[PDB]
């Protein structure tokens, strides 16, 4: 019955929380909770591999990736352990996530617990992009908020 | 090999980086870096239980304590997993951290990554206060500066 928390922050106005809950050891994971102060429209929404705020978001590192693949959407087979493609922000800049997903784990070789959650400045294209940056980092841009992913009660 | 790190950061001038290296598994966790804004002489420094800063430092709970132990200083058998003791600040608010600890881990039960490290008020009286509440806190006092600790490059 594992639970997850993140306070995703940055350096301007895009702020929030995200929680996790994995009910089943092999099961999925529920990803839900409000990030606001965003752009209307598509957002990238990420796991990357490192839990490291030192030099900001920047130091979060590349995509959670320990199979060594390519970058995709979150149904696609072919992705990144971290991919949870895209969350969507309404008018007045909020975005309500509700995410679940089979891929992330709360435990074991895809824990994602101690690493960074990212929301992104453009949407993320899901892979299918055609160009380069596409097959890594799904061309959504910048990193406008983040936060170490962190056991929760 | 290893590593971990953390961004110390609270409501007042209270901030700073620590960082985390255990260079195998079965060993011990060198603990290293360098604190500022603090108020001259001792400090308690603690591993809480959750990595959750929903609530501000108030959010990650009591001292890390699996074993269901009382409080103590770190050299001391009868301790919580996460009482890492004190550290010291010099005149100028600098506090430069240098521990080294066997009973933290950055692996298995004593995981203390995705949980929160926190940097306190006063000094931690290592459990030979007397009182009721030095078995507990160490009668270290309030919550200046917190963060969640994450997987480090
Ligand atoms: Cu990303
Ligand atoms: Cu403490
Ligand atoms: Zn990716
Ligand atoms: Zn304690």
């Amino acid at each position: 019955a594992t639970k997850a928390v993140c306070v995703l922050k940055g350096d301007g106005p895009v702020q929030g929380i995200i929680n996790f809950e994995q009910k089943e050891s092999n099961g999925p994971v529920k990803v839900w909770g409000s990030i606001k102060g965003l752009t209307e429209g598509l957002h990238g929404f990420h796991v990357h591999e490192f839990g490291d705020n030192t030099a900001g978001c920047t130091s979060a590192g590349p995509h959670f990736n320990p199979l060594s693949r390519k970058h995709g959407g979150p149904k696609d087979e072919e992705r990144h352990v971290g991919d949870l493609g895209n969350v969507t922000a309404d008018k007045d800049g909020v975005a309500d996530v509700s995410i679940e997903d089979s891929v992330i784990s709360l435990s074991g070789d895809h824990c994602i617990i101690g690493r960074t959650l990212v929301v992104h400045e453009k949407a993320d294209d899901l892979g299918k992009g055609g160009n380069e940056e596409s097959t890594k980092t799904g061309n959504a841009g910048s990193r406008l908020a983040c936060g170490v992913i962190g056991i929760a009660q």
